[PDB]
């Protein structure tokens, strides 16, 4: 899969990317001279802990398009925001290895945090690697990096064998926690990069991002490996963590610059937690809001209190009784059909076992659209349109577009598997219906 | 309600009639002077055994219409005509009492047993009343019939109580089988009778029905009081059994004329049973039918034997486990998915208990016609059409005017309750979609 | 008369209904087993009163249809709903007796008191009459309103003649109050319904009433005969008070369930001065709707003062010399040409006595929409759509949507007598044109 | 170039695949880990043996995308529908290797033998490879299995090594059979496939095919190596055989599991004979197909043996004299000039020299559609339209759909090299002729 990010010349520049699994967006953002691909142990992972994972290769490096331009953060920060936009991600979570981690402070820094719930910087180039006057922190001199652009220039090929060695650590590491085999892979697709990408991509190491790390905005995560020999812990993610005091920071003892794979676990599992601490907050979020539109709809009383307590607790993730749950709704006084209908819904939908029970007749008959063609034709385009939406206020927004009969049927329509979409896009449907009723009193 | 019939000079003429219930159709035909509700005891029990009943008033009766014509079997049995070809009534079973057994010959010697499955005479007037030098079992003599006319005109009210006594034999029954209430409740509804009516309709009573006997094509049964007063049993039921022996016979010991209320009992259970022998053949051969429009589409081979035997065992009514019967389709090689939806939908239509199975995704994916808005469009339009069938046949002739995606998913659209019908439509539906699916191959 | 309220089979469902008089609606519910033609002695005192009387047979009753469906109070509320909505009653009072107290509890508490401004119940199924555990009060246990079915499907009858027995406490007042002829068309009434609603009915009466009492919203008034012999008034109206202590209450003292005829005029002045009460209150209702508009277009002031005193004294009731009033408004500085014209109509409207005093030209200025054609146009317009209004908030509502040049012209047109509104459509009129006025201050 | 199979989030899901030569259509499907490319001994050898061969790379491997769904038998024989449907492939060979031999069995069985003329299984996973109580002939406990997988998601890239080990029995054949180089380009193509694929794939191998096999249908070849390590000829291929007698079946002798490149020639050399076989049993199809259609026109008697014998002798390949052939039909009594022209048109199409003969004018003023504009006007849509088909059936269809004057003109355009078709279209041209005019009859 491509997205176009420009153009050079006669062809236009594309970046490779993977779109994989269901949930909250993570975006992984890899390293010099690698690809989205570098990131498969951590992928793993995500994937089975339930979140969605987005890759892509930098311009010049795996299976993007090699131009000979644009190789500098504001550009790869612009690329990133492509990215982010054309898949209209809401949420997400930005993790950056190594020059990955440019990228994450630059577009942070620039474009907001609008999109984006947490961001991790694991090998870090903050804040600054260039050892000057007014950054005596710098871990090497200028002279230092111009000479890794001419011996890429010289040969990248015979260069990428000795950066993966002090990349992996390999004099420690080989035969242990990284394979040769392993090791051969990573050259070959640093080989796959374009030349052009290869020497211009040392000069953006050094790039002052002492301006950017104020606008961080959102929890972060910090993370290096102790015995990194290409970025030193203390030049980088040890200053970087008393500029951003906030950050979570993780010591990875006696891990090298390629962590991911040989520490791929305490990597994972340190990720994870940090997902994990990311993902429920997320949910709560959500289910607070489905609430708030959900009890717009329902009269002032002491039923408004037995329903509110009762959504709060599944939402919780008390596993109730739906049977029992149904009957009392169904046995509601003063509650329309439609409300009912609409609470039905949202329970069989949030509750944590259906228990093989089926659908509610007194639900189907509230959800119908009142068997009426013209609700029933508008609620299957918007069912077209929703299958397209991935978040809740993309799906809410379009949904309010539609008439209330028309929003009813197509509620039923999912109610009854006649048509599938995602929870959250399912969350922003019965959200639409709910602020159209509540706006109708 | 009403039906239209006719014309009289400025108005038109009317029936009143009731439609109750759901299942076989019975049509039940009161007696002089009564009207449609004069049957209540019996389409009670009919009610509670799962029969659709309808009645109707008679001409000049009841709440119908009270003209000066057309007091003769002919135009009644054009007016039964009228009523069951408006109601699109299929495999009725009509059931006369006294003169309304003058109304089940002549319809069925005239127009045949097209849209019915049984007929059954209680109180006959069969075959022929007049004693003449050739129907020397006549009941009476000409100038008999002559007299009640006369009797009639003269006081019609008063009449009525003295025709309620030997319709009743209230000297034996009063106090006993029929309470004064109930009498005087008859009197009323025949006091209610068209004036012109009144004396019209004892000329019918004369009727010969010699010819129409041979016409009676299907099963009957002929049911007669012993203690009749008002058609002495020896010359209606006695000889009418003798003209047709292959009617089930049976005779109510000592039971008057006005059976149908002092001994309700006797009837409604005997009614009953014949009635049950009537509804389980309809039963089967509804059964049979759907099964070869469904195996139709199966490849022939062994798997096609398999599925015969399990659809003949759920028809035969062994209750089998819907969740085993669902998992073994969903399993089985050489199908096509379509196929499995259709019989997935058809074993979870006709299984005994579904035992609150959840529905099948194997199923709701196999019935969404393809998730076309075109196909969805046609289905709600079709299901339209459906909700006003009430046969399989009607049912089954608007389906197959749709496209086999169309039928699809509205097939699709009942299985997952988004619409409901009639099982017997509901079985037309599906025998299109195999009737379309098989004619492509 | 009748209103469709739904379909069975071949037929739909239709109510019998009546609608007499002018005046605030007043629709009178009946009880089992009798028709909306009971309440007549109600109906005559109402319409003497001044009131529009509303009556209707519940389904299976009087005159309406007789389906086998349909027997329940959410059935029976949605009845009255259809009827509400298809004659677009606006403040009307609902007085339902016996099971008629069913369809006023559930209405009000499912439907809400849009429609509604008063209730009353009489000889009260209410609170629950089933005697259990957790309803100790229950009138009877289960098993008895067993019996009644099945003494109604043994004969109904019969039935009858023991029910209008304790119905009336025949023992008591047969020839006193009540006489054998009026019993004979109370039994003549009851044979007249279905027989399927006669022994369905009485599974409906033991609904449990006790959460949609807390749901009533406007005055209500409790009334039993406290030698009701069908309805005990200790498990039903006493209890009943304690859940609704904000009731008026009035036991009709040793007076039967029957107490519509037998206490017709215990039960008329009761009935009267409880809506003559309510009348009352919405004419003061009405007075703050039209006193707070009309006062919301004038400056603050001491005049504001005057003016609002002469409109309550008008609208009290005191005859006050119009000449005077109108010589005293036209003299008025500060007050707007438009203002006083406002007031001018508002004044010769509502004034006890108009004294033959000509038309004002002062007025006729005013409200001519500055002679300008499109208002003319709009006036006509409006004015053939306020023809069809019978409520203030009714008339207002589509006034609103009118420009206040076409307005003020309507406005004229009225005053000159070119055309000819009701009184409260009137109110509507000027009242919007009020509004329209003050939202451009 | 790609085949699109579905959709993953933003993405869709393509299938890389090659499609050379021109003949008849062999689809081979690789094996796990690799790609179309390893195919590529087997690829030259069809090639010059005159085949068109297809080529496609699995989803998860080589050039296809990279998704994380959609790994299972189903999927797969799906992508493999749509790849055939795509092309509009019609009477193709399929070849499977390893994994790619439950394509073949799940293919035939789901979606039958339509389009499909012959199958073969190189080094088959069939019938079941799991060990179970009803499979005890199964090559491995689930555990094992499950062990496999473990090992992918531990390393792939080491993994793959050991892997190609058992593979190829490096032990025996590097340098002798496979060289370094050889298997190090195998190494490569497997670390590109996709992460997730590799771990997801070893979850299909165990996939019980024994329902699959009845349904093959069509001429079949069982290939094996017999010192497979990687799946045990005798829980594979010799039990296969068994379910399958009527397969052709070859055991290649201490053949590796990826004997496509160690034993390419063994390889080629049944694949090629039994192509051939096939190959000429269509050819002998294909004569009877038009010979049946040829003869259809004829009337019965002596001439049509003479005509008969000839075509059957020219189909034959003995090379006869058309000149001579010609003559003869040109003299032939009874014929129809029709018939002459469409019997001229055929043997110069199927003699296998025309010796540089002019045509002939008795064809050309047969083949003319009577020099009628609106012929030959429809004959070149018709013309238009079989550029584009490649296959008999496609042209035959096409062609029925025209008059028969229509048809004789397009024959005659072809005739006359006005025009240029495949042969087997052509032969499909003067099929449909053939059908209408004896259709006429």
């Amino acid at each position: 899969p491509f997205i176009t990010v420009g153009q050079e010349n006669s062809t236009s520049i594309d970046l490779y990317y993977e779109d994989h699994g269901t949930g909250t967006p993570v975006v992984l953002i890899h390293g010099f001279p690698l690809s989205g691909h570098s990131w498969e142990r951590q992928s793993a992972a995500l994937l089975d802990a339930g979140a969605r994972v987005i890759t892509y290769d930098r311009r010049g490096f795996g299976q993007s398009s090699q131009p000979t331009t644009g190789y500098d953060y504001d550009t790869f920060a612009a690329d990133l925001n492509t990215v982010l936009e054309t898949l209209d991600l809401q949420d997400a979570v930005l993790v950056g290895f190594s020059m990955g981690t440019g990228e994450v402070a630059r577009y942070v820094s620039s474009y907001g945090t609008a999109r984006i719930a947490a961001v991790a910087f694991l090998a870090s180039l903050e804040p600054f690697l260039l050892k000057t006057d007014d950054n005596p922190d710098g871990a090497a001199p200028q002279e230092f990096f111009d000479g890794i652009v001419a011996a890429v220039k010289a040969d990248r090929y015979a260069f990428y064998t000795g950066f993966f060695n002090d990349f992996y650590n390999l004099d420690e590491n080989l035969g242990t926690r990284i394979s040769e085999e392993a090791v051969r892979n990573s050259w070959n697709t640093a080989a796959s990069g374009g030349f052009f990408a290869a020497a211009a991509a040392p000069t953006t190491w050094y790039t002052d991002f002492r301006a950017d790390i104020p606008r961080i905005d959102v929890p972060a995560l910090i993370l290096h490996g102790t015995g990194d020999r290409t970025l030193p812990i203390e030049n980088t993610a040890r200053v970087f963590h008393k500029a951003l005091p906030s950050a979570e920071y993780v010591e990875v003892e006696g891990a090298p610059h390629g962590l991911l794979w040989t520490h791929a676990e305490e990597v994972n599992t340190a990720l994870l937690a940090f997902l994990a601490k990311a993902q429920e907050a997320q949910k709560q979020k959500l289910l607070t809001e489905v609430e708030t539109y959900v009890l717009s709809i329902i009269p002032s009383g002491p039923l408004k209190a037995e329903i509110a307590q009762r959504l709060e607790d599944v939402f919780a993730g008390k596993n109730t009784d739906l049977e029992v749950l149904m009957e009392w709704l169904k046995t509601r006084p003063i509650l329309s059909p439609l409300t009912k209908g609409i609470l039905g819904f949202v329970f069989t939908l949030t509750v944590p076992s259906e228990r093989g029970l089926q659908r509610r007749r007194f639900v189907q008959n509230a959800l119908n659209g009142n068997g009426d063609p013209n609700n029933m034709d508008k609620a299957v385009k918007l069912y077209r349109k929703l299958k397209r939406e991935i978040t809740f206020h993309g799906a809410k927004e379009i949904s309010l577009s539609y008439s209330a009969g028309a929003l009813a049927s197509c509620m039923g329509l999912i109610y009854n598997r006649m048509g599938a979409v995602t929870t959250e896009v399912a969350f922003g449907l019965v959200c639409a219906t709910c602020e159209q009723i509540a706006d109708s009193q």
